[PDB]
């Protein structure tokens, strides 16, 4: 019984279901129990039945989460598989796949390659009178879109910018500064002004209600009722490869667009979308490995996929799907290309406490966001329990 487990939405789960069926076709012998939910159930989920010794055979993994598991003898490293043949590595280049590495080992194999973007839904941009000029704006002309979208259109202006430890961390960037240190033992960025710049932001959004509330967005069941899909926001905040999801979940045109302030700093990262990990405890490891193998290198399959876990790490699988796409499935591929005649090699996966960092930065947020703090002393507060959990590391 070979386990496989991923978070995503609908979309996601309809193809995976088809690709793990094209798995059991090839090679008979094999039956696939699949496991899924939404990113925040995912992980809660996961981390008990890691303590149970019972985690999935395939784990779809996440750098964020990666030392989480990897430091803590949960994860299998890869690199055996990687040179008997097992994975075949032949094209994909290294430096794609060491967003999976930590230190020595490959904890998780990278799946795809995204990009941070804005995604807008046209008709509403136009039904506001507003259009982004994305090569050169600015987290000013952006708040003053979200007003107008909200004032002009009747409509969100952002997504809500979730979560904040992706968005703080982009703005961060936008200002040439850092979130980790290099060496993980705490915070890079010194001046708490940056982290109430950001913050004081999203609460002019929220209380000029063109941004949710946190009780707003705790709300949301699973992808056909985020914001972007009901129309509830013109604007989401996303990688380049959900557009899709959300391509597939409604009938409204929807582009991709630059972030805000990305030029001067390169502040957008290429990014390992996500991984494939392999537990110690699994009983199955080399049927796992020639999954994951199938699933980069395996052109039939990835005429499934599309894109859909980000532009594929072989650059053979790459380029031969791409016939395949239609125009949404393309619009994506041309926003990488595009945003990488202006982008930065992704960061190493993140430390030792990154999650209980998440946590921390989502419940200081919400602080925020409800007016029970203000974003000064919040601050303080978020920098010295930050340091305090990356200091163990
Ligand atoms: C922007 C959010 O970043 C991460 O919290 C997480 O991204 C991981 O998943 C995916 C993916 O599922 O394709 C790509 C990234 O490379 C991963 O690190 C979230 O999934 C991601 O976006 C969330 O998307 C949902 C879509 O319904 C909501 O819009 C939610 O508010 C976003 O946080």
């Amino acid at each position: 019984t070979l386990r496989i487990a991923w978070w995503g939405g609908q979309p996601r789960h309809d193809y995976t279901t088809k690709v793990i069926e094209l798995y059991e076709k090839k090679n008979p012998h094999v039956h696939i129990e699949a496991e899924f939910a939404n990113w925040d159930d995912y992980w809660k989920k996961l981390a008990p039945m890691s303590a149970a010794g019972q985690l999935p055979d395939v784990i779809q993994m996440d750098t964020a989460y990666l030392a989480q598991y990897g430091k803590k003898n949960q994860l299998e490293d890869l690199t055996p598989y990687t040179k008997d043949g097992t994975i075949d590595v032949s094209s994909i280049d290294e430096n794609m796949l060491s967003g999976g590495k930590i230190d020595n080992k490959l904890y998780g194999f990278t799946l795809g390659v995204n990009v941070l973007s804005v995604i807008a839904n046209e008709d509403l941009l136009k039904k506001a009178g507003v259009s982004i000029n994305q090569e050169n704006w600015t987290w000013e002309d952006y708040e003053k879109l979200a007003y107008d979208l909200q004032e002009k259109a009747g409509v969100y202006g952002s997504n809500g910018m979730h979560p904040p430890d992706i968005f703080f961390p982009y703005y961060l960037r936008t200002k040439g500064e850092r979130f980790y240190k290099e060496d993980g033992t705490g915070l890079a960025y010194q001046d708490d002004q940056l982290f109430v710049d950001y913050f004081e932001r999203q609460l002019r959004l929220v209380k000029a209600k063109t941004s949710p509330t946190p009780d707003e967005s705790a709300q949301i069941k699973g992808m056909e009722d985020d914001f972007i899909v009901k129309g509830k926001s013109a604007i989401t905040w996303n990688y380049s490869n959900q557009y899709l999801g959300f391509a597939r979940l409604t009938d409204s045109p929807l582009s991709l667009y630059l972030p805000p302030e990305q030029m001067q700093e390169k502040a957008l990262t290429l990014k390992p979308s996500m991984l494939f990990s392999i537990p110690k405890s699994s009983e199955h490891k080399k049927e796992a490995a020639k999954f994951i193998n199938f699933f980069v290198n395996n052109e039939e399959a990835n005429q499934l996929i599309k894109g859909e876990r980000g532009v594929p790490v072989s650059d053979k699988v790459a380029d031969a799907i791409k016939p395949k796409l239609n125009e949404e499935e393309t619009n994506i591929v041309e926003y990488v290309e595009t945003a990488s005649k202006n982008i930065s090699k992704a960061d190493p996966p993140e430390p030792v406490g990154s999650a209980e960092v998440i946590k921390l930065l989502k419940d200081t947020s919400d602080q925020i966001l409800y007016q029970k703090v203000s974003p000064e002393k919040a601050a303080k507060t978020f920098r010295k329990k930050a340091n305090e959990i990356l200091e163990r590391n």
